């Protein structure tokens, strides 16, 4: 637990989103680049990137935050800045055929539970892969 | 999980705060009234009161929220409106000797973990009782 001015807290969010059409582009050096980019962005927004997993068609972050952090703001920051920086580092991801890959417009945000793994699998499976 | 416009989520927060000086006033009909008041306020702020416990000197809520809910805002709503309504229902709680009881300025907010119970105990024990 961390202490702020008038409060004590420990706040972690699982945050998940997919590539467009679940195109399997987050591989090898691209996946490696995205990890670095996400670590930077988290830090730059005053978040702790507790854990991260990058699958070929999705990302799963575990973020430590403060009460004052607003989920939609930092989701937008993470998704938007990551898309920008990835397109700069990897121009090949600019593929209008695939809506430009980065990213499916949706996100999934979950606090910790015994069902997290299943929740994430459900969520990703509900994103259709055309 | 619930589904909103562009997102999927399940967000629960443990929210804890004490009476002033840990005065043990939240008992019997007072505790009962506070539960009703808190249920109402949670609902009125678009929160799901998943669970509640009222101890003589503190309250512990488990709150289901949306991404757009901002923790400090709803904390202030819950603490502020609860104090006002409890003073109205129970004027005897207006006790300047005890700074008026409702409430200690601090709060504790936690996402679920294996240590929640110990965290809440630490937090309450760190509020010092007159």
């Amino acid at each position: 637990m961390k202490k702020g001015r008038g409060y004590v807290y420990k706040l972690e969010y699982h945050l998940i989103w997919a590539t467009k059409y679940r195109h399997q582009v987050l591989v090898d050096e691209v996946a490696d680049g995205l990890k670095d980019i996400l670590r930077d962005i988290a830090t730059q927004n005053g978040l702790e990137l507790v854990a991260l997993e990058v699958m070929p068609d999705y990302v799963h972050l575990l973020l430590g935050a403060t009460p004052q952090h607003v989920i939609p703001d930092f989701v937008k920051a993470l998704k938007g800045a990551s898309a920008r920086r990835m397109f700069s580092a990897f121009p090949h991801l600019k593929q209008p055929h695939w809506g430009g890959n980065l990213w499916n417009p949706s996100y999934c945000v979950l606090t910790v539970s015994e069902h997290t793994r299943a929740q994430i699998q459900q969520y990703i499976e509900n994103q259709h892969a055309a």
